[PDB]
DNA sequence: CCGACGGCGCATCAGC
DNA sequence: GCTGATGCGCC
DNA sequence: GTCGG
């Protein structure tokens, strides 16, 4: 990392933006300029050297300087200094609350973790399991906590059903040393983008997590996501491993492909792939690439059998999920 | 100068 | 109840 | 906040 400083300083403006200002493209556009300036491989030695870079401005270059020169940002020091911007900063840490619980909580005089554990009944369900585990989820996962938590997962879904297929996506399928949480691409052949011929597929996998006490709580769930809370369970006269993030996606396993891109990420990876697609005359979700058409709607999707196909179709270089985290 | 910025699942609430 | 908007979450 | 056109 040899531009962790300048790439701290625009994740700080990032989030301020976001929970604070409530400026959602300023938001996107500081984390573009922070993944831009993180994998260029040279220790950045002037704003006008970053400007060059794409997604880096006349702004973020002035502001570039000034952190050179003096190893700090002026302007995030007084948003450090400021009571109201820092408590709703530090409230969005929370699951569950974002930009406008944060602010309205702060109102209502709720900033500290303190005053949140001792108003529980002001929060929903997410929230409350989020404040639950708010320290635990702060943690990152070791890789080898993460083969061990794949290996239960693998085999109680093969339990289920032998015809799922669970793959862990995110970061662990980038090959990181470690991760915020856990991500699950779930399949089953009776569930296409042509039919559903089983009822209740994603359900009775959690529900045999859950018989196992592997999954412990639940954020929200639906028939094709859950958002919960997981455990690895430890030995004799150990103490407890973290409660960890969990999430699980069924998607249609004819649309698996696009699926497991969407999935492995990074987001901001994503958000490039997906916005180059569109300059190409496609749209990628995590269902299918379609064609644009001459108005702009989106045709009919396209065969697609791997990964690289579609990288293929807008004309990149396939990409190994290692070299996918931006 | 200015439109566009990736795409969508689940929970919650107002209006009906 | 539903539908559409909004909030918050995922990559 | 930044970029393409
Ligand atoms: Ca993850
Ligand atoms: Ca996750």
């Amino acid at each position: 990392t040899l531009n962790g400083g300048i790439t701290d300083m625009l994740t700080e403006l990032a989030n301020f933006e976001k929970n604070v200002s409530q400026a959602i493209h300023k938001y996107n556009a500081y984390r573009k300029a922070a993944s831009v300036i993180a994998k260029y491989p040279h220790k950045i030695k002037s704003g006008a050297e970053a400007k060059k870079l794409p997604g880096v401005g006349t702004k973020i270059a002035e502001k570039i300087d000034e952190f050179l020169a003096t190893g700090k940002l002026r302007k995030l020091e007084k948003i450090r200094q400021d009571d109201t911007s820092s408590s709703i900063n530090f409230l969005t840490r929370v699951s569950g609350i974002g930009p406008s619980a944060a602010r309205k909580f702060v109102d209502e005089g709720i900033k500290t973790l303190e005053d949140l554990r001792k108003n529980e009944d002001k929060l929903n369900h997410h929230q409350r399991i989020g404040l639950k585990y708010f320290g635990d989820f702060e943690k990152r996962i070791p890789r080898e906590e993460m083969l061990q938590m794949q290996d239960i997962v693998l085999n109680e879904v093969k339990k289920v059903d032998s015809e799922y297929i669970a793959t862990v996506c995110g970061s662990f399928r980038r090959g990181a040393e470690s991760s915020g949480d856990m991500d699950v691409l779930l399949t089953h052949p009776s569930f296409t983008s042509e039919s559903t011929k089983q009822p209740k597929l994603l359900h009775q996998v959690v529900e045999q997590l859950q018989k196992v006490h592997f999954i412990t709580d639940t954020l929200s769930k639906g028939e094709t996501k859950f958002m919960g809370v997981c455990q690895l369970p430890s030995k004799n006269d150990e103490k407890e491993y973290p409660h960890r993030r969990i999430d699980i996606r069924l998607i249609p396993k004819d649309q698996y492909y696009c699926g497991v891109l969407y999935f492995t990420g990074s987001d901001i990876f994503n958000k490039n792939m997906r916005a180059h697609a569109l300059e190409k005359g496609f749209t990628i979700n995590e269902y299918t690439i379609r064609p644009l058409g001459v108005t702009g709607v989106a045709g009919e999707p396209l065969p697609v059998d791997s990964e690289k196909d579609i990288f293929d179709y807008i004309q990149w270089k396939y990409r190994e999920p290692k070299d996918r985290s931006e």
